[PDB]
């Protein structure tokens, strides 16, 4: 299993990006997630979505702004990110929780930059 995000970079104040995260090569189930990690701070949860799409959670700070989904034929969670701020910089990624094995998988992390 390979995680792989996509989008980011620099992004104005008040500027929207979607993430996505495409999970490649078997087949368990997974919750779906999205941390990020400010420099010299805690992992921070910000969004997570059950095997089947039917629960989602969101992180105080992102409720009201971001958008968790599984779009299941490119076989990708999004993550869409709206009215951007500092706050939100920070290097995010995603993770996949393999509930039948209890495993989970990180991708390699993508830079968003709110200037």
């Amino acid at each position: 299993v390979k995680l792989e995000e996509s989008g980011g970079g620099l992004v104005q104040a008040g500027g929207s990006l979607r993430l996505s995260c495409a999970a490649s090569g078997t087949f368990s189930i997974y919750t779906m997630g999205w941390f990020r990690q400010a420099p010299g701070k805690e992992r921070e949860f910000v969004a997570d979505i059950s095997w089947n799409g039917g629960s989602t959670y969101y992180a105080d700070s992102v409720k009201g702004r971001f958008t968790i989904y599984r779009d299941n034929y490119k076989n990708t969670v999004y993550l869409q990110m709206n009215s951007l701020k500092p706050e939100d910089t920070a290097v995010y990624y995603c993770n996949a929780d393999d509930l039948m094995i209890d495993r989970d998988y990180w991708g390699q992390g993508t830079q968003v930059t709110v200037s």
